[PDB]
């Protein structure tokens, strides 16, 4: 589980 | 930005 | 963005 | 943007 | 945009 | 399942 | 489960 | 930027 | 599971 | 941002 | 920036 | 369990 | 910057 | 679990 | 900042 | 666990 | 557990 | 535990 937010 | 991985 | 992965 | 992928 | 993939 | 949305 | 949203 | 991974 | 969003 | 990784 | 991981 | 967020 | 980890 | 906000 | 690890 | 919030 | 805030 | 706070 890889999350990138922005 | 909501992200829910599992 | 919301984003749900299972 | 709704994304729900299982 | 509404994606729902299983 | 690869969802792309934007 | 991949997803991209923008 | 709400993340939840488990 | 890897989720992107901006 | 709120981050809770298990 | 509030983080909970374990 | 990665999460990158800002 | 509150940060939890165990 | 890596973890990183700004 | 608050921090508590364990 | 690593954690960095700033 | 490494923690670091700023 | 390691624990840097600024």
């Amino acid at each position: 589980v890889t999350q990138v937010g922005f």
